[PDB]
């Protein structure tokens, strides 16, 4: 029984562990903890990049966007690299998705607009897409620290699991922009280590992670199987018990993602 696996899970871990696949003509959902709050930490770059596109001209991606030192104040590889030059629209999305650089984030918020610098209006596209649930209300490295049960920067595996369907599989974006969403989350640099580490080879995932204070770490995913069969896949993680410096445990989404991976196959 999978909530039993789960569950288990949770205590080798010192772990709360959320769950959500949606069902599909075939399989029922895969549910645990799934409408429990957990932080997004990065994993909102993802719909955050899909608002952005949405919102411009796609030849909004080559205009360039000037920062300074004050700007760099969260883990940032990208970023902090080419501070002296600038990024364009299109490279902060790049970045945002596959190194979650912090600074990126900070700046295609700002690029939103709007109150809560860029914040209400990310959390308007949310609601825009059915998700009364989720909330942004702080930017990169503040989002990742609210304490265990704060409602303050937080989805639910359900949420961004019926959000990342509508952006990849639905039809929130037009087929161009859709492309350019999938294709910065099929290439990656974070996520070898969680859901992909559960799924089998020949099983394509897309993803974008998330790891914050207090042992969080995400991952939320879309996967097909060998023969083009999509499933949606969020998985979310803390570790309350250990305090704010808990360390993220990769190893508890690859094994939750390996149960799941039994299930689907
Ligand atoms: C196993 N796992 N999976 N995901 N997260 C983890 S470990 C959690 C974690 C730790 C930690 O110490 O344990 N960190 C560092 O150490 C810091 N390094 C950097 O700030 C910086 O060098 C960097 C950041 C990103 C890419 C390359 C370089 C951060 S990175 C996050
Ligand atoms: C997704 N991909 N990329 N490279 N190889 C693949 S798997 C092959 C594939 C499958 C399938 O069932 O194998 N598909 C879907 O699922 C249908 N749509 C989307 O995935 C779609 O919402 C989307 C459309 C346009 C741009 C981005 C996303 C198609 S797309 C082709
Ligand atoms: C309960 N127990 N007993 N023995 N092993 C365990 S649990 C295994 C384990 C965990 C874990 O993931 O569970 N860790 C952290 O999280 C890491 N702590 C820090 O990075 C940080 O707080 C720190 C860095 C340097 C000096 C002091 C503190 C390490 S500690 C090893
Ligand atoms: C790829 N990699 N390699 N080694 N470790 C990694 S982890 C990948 C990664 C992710 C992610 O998308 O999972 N991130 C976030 O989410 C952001 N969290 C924060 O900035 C944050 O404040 C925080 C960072 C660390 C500890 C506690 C709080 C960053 S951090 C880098
Ligand atoms: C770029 N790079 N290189 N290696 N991994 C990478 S990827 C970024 C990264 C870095 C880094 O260097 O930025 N890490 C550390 O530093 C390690 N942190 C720890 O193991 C950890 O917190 C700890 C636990 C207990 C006691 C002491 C320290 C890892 S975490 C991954």
């Amino acid at each position: 029984d999978l909530a039993d696996r789960f569950a288990e899970l949770e205590r080798r871990y010192d772990a709360r562990l959320g769950v959500y696949v949606p069902a599909t003509g075939t399989t029922a959902a895969i549910e645990y903890r799934a409408d429990e709050r957990f932080a997004f930490c990065s994993t909102f770059a993802a719909p955050l990049v899909a608002a952005v596109l949405h919102q411009n001209p796609l030849t909004h991606l080559d205009k360039l966007i000037t920062y300074t030192s004050d700007d760099i104040r969260s883990i940032s590889p990208v970023a902090q690299q080419h501070v002296q030059t600038g990024m364009t629209i299109g490279q902060l999305c790049d970045a945002a998705i596959r190194y979650s650089d912090g600074t990126a984030a900070n700046l295609l918020l700002a690029d939103l607009g709007g109150p809560g610098g860029g914040t209400a209006a990310f959390t308007g596209y949310l609601r825009s897409l059915g998700d009364t649930v989720s909330r942004l209300d702080a930017e990169e490295p503040e989002l990742n620290r609210d304490p265990p049960g704060d409602e303050r920067d937080t989805t639910t595996p359900h949420a961004i699991a019926l959000v990342l369907q509508q952006l990849v599989l639905g039809n929130a974006l037009p087929p161009d922009k859709r492309a350019l969403l999938t294709d910065w989350m099929a290439r990656n640099t974070t996520g070898a280590k969680r859901i992909r580490a559960g799924f089998p080879a020949d099983w394509k995932v897309i993803d974008k992670t998330g790891t914050g204070d207090y042992g969080r770490a995400n991952d939320i995913a879309v996967v097909w199987s060998p023969t083009g069969v999509p499933y949606v896949v969020a998985v979310m993680s803390d570790r309350a018990g250990g305090g704010y410096d808990a360390e993220p445990r990769e190893a508890l989404l690859a094994e939750a993602a390996t149960c799941v991976a039994g299930v689907l196959a």
